[PDB]
């Protein structure tokens, strides 16, 4: 019903994202090209494939090394709107431009576009919430998440609580990259990963570092227990 | 009805471990003493609280060490019988030892150590311990003792493993002498190297390697001529 959730093409201007994951805007959003030998995008009927350069590549990076594992290919969910904003429907974020889902599925063969439009949820969590369903769990869904994990400019991965702990059992000695997995409810078929503040980007607000620690104990226990810039545009008819 | 389950006395001699865990017995069994200020002992009536003097000292010192921290007191379960030999399957040569996984702040009574509430820990599912009923002092419980360097395997539910596997964080290489098996719901069975003047002991290879709290974790979610003597 927002003019942000209506509007079909992005800005025109500077790549900018403007404030926070959850509540801001992004000025001359890129659009992540829809072919790629890499990965395949979801739900384009959506209109929710695009975001800050940086998102972008951040995704031929993360495609290009899973490609070249030959782990398979890589399947884009949500990123943002045209000028980003809140979703009508979906996550709470993905407001700037700077996070992006990503299906915890890795097809060897390319899906056709009646599978992307409407993809088949693969619910990995067990019935309970605890664990996650063995049968359905690969080695290629772990290394995904650490291949993430692991870029600098990541800050933060949400996952179900019990794909984190699926994570903690298998990731052995190097686990420091466990403290970016961050639990959430939901998230049972997608990893959502959510990027640093863009250098340039002056009006972008970021979040402090996650609590010290794999997280694995506790914390994770627990689990199983509009900026004036933006309004600008608004004010203006720009949207 | 075996004699090795009527004998009242342990045989007197230099203490001697003989067989294996799983088939032998022992001569010159020591007796853990009832009266203790950080452990107290569970179904006296069994008498099966014997074992090598190896044995009765670390129970002594890891009791004394989670006594130290405040943590509450051990309660000692099924240990071995006055000369070994065939609950569980092992515990024949007086090297095993089972301690219940709950530490009680407030000393039992007769009656309850004569009667146990086995206390279980793992959930109905089997894949993981009832939050409610899974406290820290039990984590450090059974680190403390992993960490002793007369222990070899401590036997859990694989659940319980899987705790211990989330909770350890950068120190883990104790994990490796954790290891699953069927039950041990309630008790966490504690397990000796041979002592090193008992020659007739036959120790068990070294764990896997690693945690294992990986792929091996997993799966499990989805007699002796001198001992023949002792029986006259
Ligand atoms: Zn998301
Ligand atoms: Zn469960
Ligand atoms: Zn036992």
């Amino acid at each position: 019903a927002t003019p942000w959730q209506k509007i079909t093409q992005p800005v025109p201007g500077s790549a900018q994202s403007i404030g926070s994951f959850s509540n801001g805007c992004i000025v001359g959003a890129d659009t992540l090209p829809i072919q790629s030998e890499h990965y395949q995008v979801m739900r384009t009927d959506q209109r929710r494939y695009f975001g800050h350069p940086d998102l972008v590549m951040f995704i031929q990076r993360l495609s290009s090394q899973v490609s070249n594992l030959g782990m398979g290919t890589v399947l884009i969910g949500d990123m943002g709107m045209p000028a980003g904003g809140r979703f009508n429907g979906g996550h709470a974020s993905h407001q700037t431009g700077l996070d992006v889902d990503i299906f915890l599925q890795l097809p060897k063969t390319r899906w056709t576009s009646a599978q992307l439009l409407r993809p088949q949820a693969l619910d990995l969590v067990s019935r309970d919430g605890k664990h996650v369903v063995s049968t359905l769990w690969k080695p290629e869904i772990f290394s995904l998440i650490k291949l993430a994990a692991q870029d600098k400019d990541v800050t933060r991965i949400f996952v179900n609580p019990a794909i984190k702990q699926q994570l903690c059992l298998d990731a052995g000695t190097d686990r420091d990259w466990l403290r970016k997995v961050r639990p959430w409810f939901q998230h049972r078929a997608h990893m959502h990963v959510r990027l640093r503040c863009p250098a340039d980007s002056l009006e972008c607000e970021d979040q402090p570092l996650p609590p010290s620690g794999d997280g694995c104990g506790a914390e994770l226990q627990s689990w199983f227990e509009l900026p004036p810039s933006c309004q600008a545009l608004l004010d203006e008819h720009v949207i």
